[PDB]
């Protein structure tokens, strides 16, 4: 069971996986039926020459809890399946991402980093209180929720294949992506490396365009 | 590793599956967490109201051997993964689909159905022999193969989710589709029913647009 | 309508196009807008921000043998509609390679004899098809004996990003020669309608060899 905590209340949990490195080998050769040195050489060959389609036969299902600003960027990856918690089939919860003062250390600010954390905490408390007041007064949830901030946490199931997951890592596991989604991508890369060590090693060696996966050990 | 033989030399083999009916239940509720009657009611609810996205979290991998005319129609389903045998990583084989005379029974023909079967075998034998002669003479395979007929068998891996598989069944498991692909679709439906009984039953009950799955068991 | 003849009887014809290089500029800025716009196209291409190129769409009418079409139809991020004979007239023509196609390979029989042997077997298969049709065998059954060089026609609606992926794979010497010819025609039409995008693609993103 793999569950990695992210940010202050998030997580990336592995729900299920179909296949391993050999699923890509089996799909490339088109045979059910092996040989570590030969099959690992095939994985590297496929990656080096751009034959990425065999990697689509390795599938993962994740359960991610993330703030709406992180989820909005994540959901931009169209070649995947998503099902977000809406409150139609299960209980809806209300938590927010408050950045720690360490997040701001590095930027020259006129007010202490701690004070920024305080100001953020304060406005989300006010918006949440306003939401509850509107709910208590009979305003439908769909209307009342529009005042809630972008740091509101949401939960979703993500079903994605290894090829689309590698595209996600190229873009999100990189210093140009927002720090919050970099953290989420590191957790995805960690679970991916655990289930597909050969594919992950070949990806870093031949196809990976980002920077943080070659520096940070997953 | 269920295998179903289709036609004279083809097959549909289940390579792998991720999840079951509960994977759609887990995705709809968004929880990795005991009432079969309540879970089956949710599957039926999702299917009646058109909330099909939870069914995308059930994935199948099939190994299919089919003639190129069947594969060309199959490969039109874009929301899926495919990897066909080309001869770059494994041995290439040469076999052909010869329809049995029973395939023609139902159509009033001027020549016996056995004569149609014979005419088809004759053509593949001559075309295949011509291919081998050109190969033996030093003509590259990519050129010599262009004379091979559409009934040449091919093999491929198909990775598809339950929602896209249900779209495939709506179109191919239907009397308006070619008989050959209907057989292949019946094998896919059989494997699907075995792994996802609740989803398959709900699909026939509310979402299935075809006709042969409601007649053939 | 641009039109390029490929092989003995095939073609690549431009049916329609939505947008130009500025459609990618407009989508990237989320605006309605010369040296700055071309610099943006090159920037987008060199940094991998490919999504603005999805807002340039093309529609092609392609006549190609089934062996070429089978590889083409593998590109899933596109729209296709092939002639089946349900709404319009079905035609039967075949790709016969010219002797020049075999020049370069040491063959035991002359290249003209290979061309002849190919015409012969496709004539026999086509005649067998017509005999089965005349005898009352449904087209869907009789056609299974037709060879892979039988020409088909289809409409292809694809955006510039997916078209660039197609060029990376098909406009390359490792692809079959017949496929290279069709990809050259697609690249030619693309260059004509999107000169800046095509030049930037060639400069930074293009992985193949024959377009350079
Ligand atoms: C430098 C830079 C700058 C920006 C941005 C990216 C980058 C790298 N983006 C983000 C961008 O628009 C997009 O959301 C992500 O790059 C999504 O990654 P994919 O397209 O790979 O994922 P996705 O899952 O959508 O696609 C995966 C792969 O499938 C293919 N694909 C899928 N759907 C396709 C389609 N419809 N047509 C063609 N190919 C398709 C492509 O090969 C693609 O890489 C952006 N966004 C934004 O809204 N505003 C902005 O200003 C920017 N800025
Ligand atoms: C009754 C009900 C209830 C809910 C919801 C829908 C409905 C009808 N939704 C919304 C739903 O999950 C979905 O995001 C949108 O309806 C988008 O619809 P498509 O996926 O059809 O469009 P999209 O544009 O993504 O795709 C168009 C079509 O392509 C196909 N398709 C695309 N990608 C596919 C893939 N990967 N596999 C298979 N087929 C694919 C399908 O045929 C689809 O209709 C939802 N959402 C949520 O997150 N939580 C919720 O609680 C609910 N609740
Ligand atoms: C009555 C009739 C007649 C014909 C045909 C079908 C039918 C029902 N066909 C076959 C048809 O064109 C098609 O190739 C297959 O039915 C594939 O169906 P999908 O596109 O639904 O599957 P696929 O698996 O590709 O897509 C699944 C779902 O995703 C969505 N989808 C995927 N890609 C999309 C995109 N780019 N834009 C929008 N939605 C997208 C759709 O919602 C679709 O149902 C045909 N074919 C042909 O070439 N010539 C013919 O003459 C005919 N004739
Ligand atoms: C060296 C080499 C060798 C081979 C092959 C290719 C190469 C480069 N192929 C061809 C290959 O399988 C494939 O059909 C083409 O490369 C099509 O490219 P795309 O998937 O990019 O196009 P497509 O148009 O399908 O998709 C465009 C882009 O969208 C994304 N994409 C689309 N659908 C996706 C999905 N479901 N999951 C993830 N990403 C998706 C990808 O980013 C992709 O580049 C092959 N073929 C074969 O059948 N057998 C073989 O042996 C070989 N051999």
């Amino acid at each position: 069971h793999m569950k990695i905590d992210i940010l202050d209340k998030g997580f990336v949990e592995l729900v299920d996986v179909m296949g391993n490195d050999l699923s890509a080998v089996r799909a490339a050769r088109v045979s059910f039926d092996k040989d570590e040195e030969r099959d690992r050489h095939l994985i590297e060959y496929l990656m080096k020459h751009g034959h990425e389609t065999p990697f689509e036969h390795i599938v993962f299902t994740f359960h991610v809890k993330a703030p709406i600003f992180v989820a909005r960027q994540w959901f931009r990856h169209r070649i995947a399946s998503y099902n977000e918690l809406s409150g139609r089939y299960s209980k809806l919860s209300y938590e927010f991402y408050i950045p720690s003062p360490e997040r701001l250390e590095g930027y020259k600010t006129t007010i202490p980093p701690e004070r920024v954390t305080e100001k953020i905490s304060e406005i989300v408390d006010k918006a949440y209180r306003t939401y509850l007041e509107l709910i208590e007064s009979g305003v439908p949830r769909e209307v009342a929720r529009i005042v809630l901030p972008l740091n509101l946490y949401t939960r979703f199931f993500w079903t994605v294949n290894a090829r689309s997951l590698m595209n996600f890592l190229n873009l999100r596991a990189d210093s140009h992506a927002q720090w919050e989604i970099q953290q989420y991508a590191l957790a995805i890369a960690r679970i991916f490396k655990e289930k597909c060590p050969w594919t992950f090693e070949a990806f870093l060696k031949y196809a990976y365009k980002g920077d943080i996966l070659k520096e940070v050990q997953v």
